Formats: C-alpha cells, structure tokens, sequence
C-alpha cells in the first residue's frame, strides 16, 4: 500500500526605460581565421554584444573613420 | 504501508532605467587565429560584451580613428 | 510502516539606475593564436566585459586613435 | 612622406569516423516556464545536445519507458 | 619621413575516431522556472551537453524508466 | 625620420580516439528557480557537461529508474 497526497492553497517621467541595451546572446564562432593586414589606414572587426548611450555628444559604436588632413 | 503528505497554505523622474547595458551573453569562440599585421595605422578587433554611457561628451565604443595631420 | 508529513503555512530622481554595466558573461575562447605584429601604429585587441561611464568628458572604450601631427 | 611595404613569399579500416556526435549548437531559451506535474508515471523533458554510441547493446537516448508489470 | 617594411619568406584500424562526443555548445537559458512536482514516479529534466559510449552493454542517456513489478 | 624593418625567414589499432567526451561549453543560466517537490519517487534534474564510458557493463547517464518490487 502506497499513498501520497499534496495540499496547496506618480509621475514616472522617465520611469523604467531600458535602452542602448543588449541581452541574451549566444554566439558560437567555431573557426574564423581573421587575417587583417592593414597598411596606412583604419580597420575595425569583430564587435559583438556592444552598447552605448550618450547625451549631448556625438557617438560612434564601430566607426572606421579613416583620415583627416589639413594644410595651410 | 508507505504514507506521505504535504500541506501548504512618487515622482520617479529617472527611476529604474537600465541603459548602456549588456547582460546574459554566452560566447564560444573555438579557434579564431587572429593574425593582425599592422603597419602605419590604427586597428581594433575583438570587442565583446562592452558598455559605455556618457553625459556631455563624445564617446566612441570601438572607433578606428586613423590619422590627424596639420601643417602650417 | 513508513509515515512522513510536512506542514507549511519619495522623489526617486535618479533612484535605481544601472548603466554602463556588463553582467553575466560566460566566454570560452579555446585556441585563438593572436599574433599582432605592429610597426609604427596603434593596435587594440581582445576587449571583453568592459564598462565605463563619464560625466563632462570624452570617453572611448577601445579606440584605435592612430596619430596626431602638427608642424609650424 | 609616408612609405610602407610588405613582402611575402595504409588500410584505414575505421580511420577517421566521427559519429554519435553533436557540435556547434547555439541555443537561447529565454523564458520557458516548465511546470511538470507528474503522478504515477515517467516523464522526460529538455534533452539538448546529447550523444551516445553503443556496441552490442540496446540504447535509448531519451525514452519515456513507462511501466512493466508481471504477476504469477 | 616615415618608412616601414616587412620581409617574410600503417593499418589505422580504429585510428582517429571521435564518437559519442559533444563540443562547441553555447547555451543561454535566461529564466526557466522549473517546478517539478513528482509523486510516485520517475522524472528527468534538463540534460544538456552529455556524452556516453558503451561496449557490450545497454546504455540509456536520459531514460524515464518508470516501474518494475513482479508478484509470485 | 622614423624607420622600422622586420625580417623573417605502425598499427595504430586504437590510436587517437576521443570518445564519451564533452568540451567547449559556455552556459549561462540566469534565473531558473528549481522547485522540485518529490514524494515517493525518483527525480533527476540539471545534468550538464557530463561524460561516461563503460566496457562490459550497463551504464545510464541520467536515468530516472523509479521502482523495483518483488513479493513471494
């Protein structure tokens, strides 16, 4: 004889604001042979799961902003 | 004889704001042979799970901002 | 005979704000042979699980900001 | 003046046999509320990325093999 | 004047056999509230990244093999 | 004047057999509230990154093998 029993019985102006956010990312990269041969320049690779937030400014997440030149 | 029993019985201006955030990232990178041969330049690689937040400024997460030149 | 029994019975201006944050990151990098041969330049690699927050300033997480030159 | 240069110049009976194998699986399960209320039975749930290989035997990966009864 | 330069110049019966193997698995499970209320039975949950290999035997990875009964 | 330079110039019966193996597993489980209320039974949960290999035997990785009964 086996017997079992269970018996159970306000302005919020910017309030909850989730932004510039990255969450829940599962990334497998098995074999990526990255051979980056750069001469005289700018290179950006492999930016994953990145966040930024600015106020009163100029923001670039991954910018290949190559050259400035000025002669006078 | 086996017997078992269980018996159970306000302005919030910026209040809860999650931003410039990265959470919950599972990343396997098995074999990435990174051979970065740079000559005379800027290179950025491999930026993962990164966060920034600025106020009154200019912010770049991963920027390949190569060169400035000025002659007078 | 086996018997068992269990018997159970306010302005908040910036209040709780989580930002420029990184949490909960599980990262396996098995074999990444990083051979970084740099000559005359700037290189950045391998920035993982990084955070920054500025106020009244200019902030770059991983910036390859290569060169400045000025002649007069 | 900026100058840069780069200069580059036997039976095998069971030999390499990959079997009963699982590789390269990226799985996000955000919110699965698993409420498994079992009474008097067998239940199996949530078998992911599993492998088995037998020789001279009887193998079940995830088998809900409920009951045997014998009276004499 | 900036100058840079780089200058570069046998039976194998069971030989290499990868089996009953699991590799390279990135798994995020954010919120799975597992409430397993079992009474008088067998339950199995949450088997991830598991391996087995047998020889001359009977093998079950995750088997809900409920009951045996014999009366005489 | 900036100058830089770089100058570079047999039976194998069971030989290399990787089996019953688990490698390279990145697993984030943020919030899994596991409430396992068992009465009179067998329960198994949460088996991750597990390996076994037998020879001349009967092996179960995670088996909910509930009950045996024999009366005479």
């Amino acid at each position: 004889g086996v017997v079992a029993a269970a018996e159970k019985t306000v302005l919020y102006v910017g309030s909850k604001t989730k932004e510039g956010v990255v969450h829940g990312v599962a990334t497998v990269a098995e074999k990526t042979k990255e051979q980056v041969t750069n001469v005289g320049g700018a290179v950006v690779t492999g930016v994953t799961a990145v966040a930024q937030k600015t106020v009163e400014g100029a923001g670039s997440i991954a910018a290949a902003t190559g050259f400035v030149k000025k002669d006078q």
